[PDB]
């Protein structure tokens, strides 16, 4: 009774079978199912959508419609409720460094992307959401409760846009809506390289037959390279100092701008392509720019992969690990290696580990001018204060030697993101990523809280009690009984992250699970995981295996001092030491002799 499937609006696929290097699309991977994993198609469901009308319509978006006898609270009340605090003293993670929270945003980006539905070019119909709220079609807008500080200064709303989905682009009326993934779910760099042919282009430097990415020609970082200006009008990054005007990045992803510590990974790995393909091109003198380019990449694309699967998991996992990210054993071309829907959920726990403020160091790791700590909500869309404010090594140096925040019961997302959130179009440093993230998980149809405990094998709440056990915090288990008035009806993003976290770990029982089994499934049913025999000779996987987070920073910033492990919390100049010390990627495996 399950159909084969639609797919209007996806193109055709053509596989070249004998290609040892992986398709931009993500195509092709699996040679059964060619376009698994490949971006533009619809995220995976675990578990059957649930919306108000069994089709696409959101819990929330009709009044007098229940969720299982219950209004859903507005999400902007459970934000400012539940997720706010003030007091930022005493949430820093005393054990992760702030590179921890930023390399699973690079993680994240690499695997999903659900962009807003595209109705408002030749139209003023965001413009119309924005100005009045009125619910409608794709505008779904996050209304402020009562007595929200915001209705006083800021109006009725948040606008707020319904994330495109499959087949139609407008509304389907017979099987549940799908969201799409506009990147690939294989962590293959996509973020540095494109998710499409027609960007992933754009980003080369053809010029040359040298297989580099192209870089800016209008600022440099002491002799080293920017990212090149994206000069689609108009810009965000424009937008927030029109004196400076200085563009957002172009890169492999459209988010790289979002925040300056991202830019700023952004920049390192670009730089690391460019950087390999020059050695490359040393050692392999007779090696073209395609085959340069690729076998970069595929380096980048490795490298990638072992500091997210060896370094950044287990100290996320922690002893849930083993359990569902058992020692590797191949490449099983069963494995769905699609992200799902409630993984893009999932792996916003990040936003409980950002902090409010990000510092600029100087060279002895001391502040870095008069301004030296900033807060984070003015570096959102800013890259200004990279090219006219000392570049990158400065940002870096904060990445190793500041902490990330710490997710915290009584204090989850700070106001930086909690209150003052910029989004490009719209003006003002005034939104909520807390409710946004609430009002999309119900725009995607995620099945509640105790649906996904059901599915993770772990017991399900049914009174305040209950909760208040599996929480093990009886004030936050109240103040969501209050909103929900039953476990069944809380978002998924909240109860997941309302759970105390495993040991080792930076998660509760129930993310652990819904991430452990999603990075199972991306490293297990891909055909180019740089561990399975034959991607790369066993000499290239002696080579890759040294990889580290500190090396990167050495070879391609201007920075001499860094620590062994960039995810733990470091203190210069105690737990730093000269890159001179750190193992470096040994290259000598790629020459490829054949005389
Ligand atoms: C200053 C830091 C960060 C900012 C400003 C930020 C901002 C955002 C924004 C605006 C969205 C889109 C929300 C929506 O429309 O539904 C979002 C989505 C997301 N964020 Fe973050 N974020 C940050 C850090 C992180 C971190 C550290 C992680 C993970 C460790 C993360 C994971 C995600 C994921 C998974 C999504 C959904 C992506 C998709 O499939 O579309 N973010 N973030
Ligand atoms: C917009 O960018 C300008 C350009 O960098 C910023 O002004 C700089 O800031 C201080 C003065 O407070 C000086 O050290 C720089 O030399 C300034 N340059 C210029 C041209 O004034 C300015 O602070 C930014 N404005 C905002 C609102 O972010
Ligand atoms: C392309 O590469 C050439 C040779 O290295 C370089 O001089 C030129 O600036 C590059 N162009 C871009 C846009 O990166
Ligand atoms: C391959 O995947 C399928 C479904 O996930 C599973 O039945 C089988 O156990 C897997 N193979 C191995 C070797 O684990
Ligand atoms: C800090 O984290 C590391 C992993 O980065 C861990 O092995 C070490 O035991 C931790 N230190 C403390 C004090 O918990
Ligand atoms: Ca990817
Ligand atoms: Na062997």
């Amino acid at each position: 009774s399950w159909e084969v499937g639609c797919g209007a609006p996806v193109p055709l696929v053509k596989c070249d079978e004998n290609s040892p290097y992986r398709t931009i699309t993500g195509d092709c991977n699996n040679r059964r199912s060619p376009a698994l994993g490949a971006a533009n198609r619809a995220l995976a469901r675990w578990l059957p959508a649930e919306y108000e009308d069994g089709l696409a319509l959101p819990f929330g978006w009709t009044q007098r419609k229940t969720r299982n006898g219950f209004r859903v609270p507005l999400a902007r009340e459970v934000s400012n409720k539940i997720v706010g605090y003030l007091d930022e003293e005493g949430v820093l993670d005393q054990n992760r460094s702030l590179l921890f929270m930023q390399w699973g945003q690079i993680v994240d980006h690499d695997l999903d992307f659900a962009p807003e539905t595209e109705l408002g070019s030749n139209e003023h119909s965001k413009t119309q959401c924005e100005e009045y709220c009125i619910q409608g079609d794709n505008c779904f807008p996050i209304m402020f409760p009562k007595n929200d500080p915001k209705l006083k200064t800021q109006g009725k709303c948040m606008p707020f846009f319904r994330a495109g989905f499959v087949c139609p682009t407008p509304p389907y009326q017979s099987l549940a809506r799908e969201q799409i993934n506009a990147v690939t779910s294989f962590l293959d760099a996509s973020l540095v390289y494109g998710s499409e042919p027609s960007l992933a282009s754009r980003l080369r430097n053809l010029s040359s037959p040298l297989g580099l990415m192209a870089v800016n020609q209008e600022a440099w970082d002491h002799g080293l390279a920017y990212l090149p200006f994206n000069n689609k009008k108009p810009s965000p990054c424009e937008f927030i100092n029109t004196t400076a005007r200085v563009p957002c990045f172009l890169a492999g992803d459209f988010r790289a701008s979002e925040q300056i510590l991202l830019a700023t990974a952004h920049t390192l790995l670009l730089r690391e392509h460019n950087r390999l393909a020059r050695e490359l091109k040393k050692l392999n003198p007779h090696w073209n720019g395609e085959k340069l380019y690729q076998e970069a990449r595929k380096i980048l694309g490795a490298f990638i992969q072992i500091i997210t699967f060896r370094d950044y998991l287990p100290i996320v996992l922690g002893s849930e690990m083993q359990k569902w990210i058992p020692p590797y054993q191949g490449y099983n071309n069963s494995v769905d290696p699609r992200i799902s829907n409630v993984f893009t959920f999932a792996f916003r726990f990040g936003h409980m580990e950002v902090p409010s403020t990000v510092s600029r160091l100087d060279e002895n790791y001391q502040p870095w001018g008069p301004e030296a700590e900033l807060p984070l909500h003015t570096l959102f869309f800013n890259t200004w204060r990279i090219i006219k404010d000392g570049g990158i090594d400065p940002l870096v140096r904060g990445l190793l030697a500041k902490k990330s925040k710490l997710m915290n019961q009584d204090k989850m997302v700070t106001s930086e993101l909690r209150n003052k959130l910029f989004q490009p179009t719209h003006k003002i440093h005034g939104f909520d990523l807390a409710a946004i993230n609430l009002q999309r998980c119900r725009d995607h149809g995620m099945p509640g809280y105790n649906s996904w405990r059901g599915f993770c094998g772990l017991s399900q709440p049914k009174t305040l009690k209950g909760l208040q056990t599996v929480l093990k915090n009886k004030i936050l288990a109240k103040k969501l009984m209050d909103l929900y008035k039953t476990p069944d009806n809380i978002d998924i993003w909240i109860g997941g992250n309302a759970e105390p976290m495993v040991e080792r770990g930076r998660v509760g029982p129930l993310l652990a699970c819904l991430l452990g089994r999603q990075f199972q499934q991306i490293r297990d049913g891909d055909r180019f995981w740089w561990e399975n025999p034959g991607v790369f000779t066993e000499k290239q996987r002696d080579s890759l295996q040294k990889v580290s987070f500190s090396r990167l920073i050495c070879d391609n910033t201007h920075i001499t001092k860094v620590p062994l492990h960039a995810f733990q919390a470091n203190n210069y100049p105690h737990d730093f030491v000269d890159c001179s010390t750190v193992d470096k990627l040994d290259l000598s495996p790629w020459a490829s002799r054949e005389n």
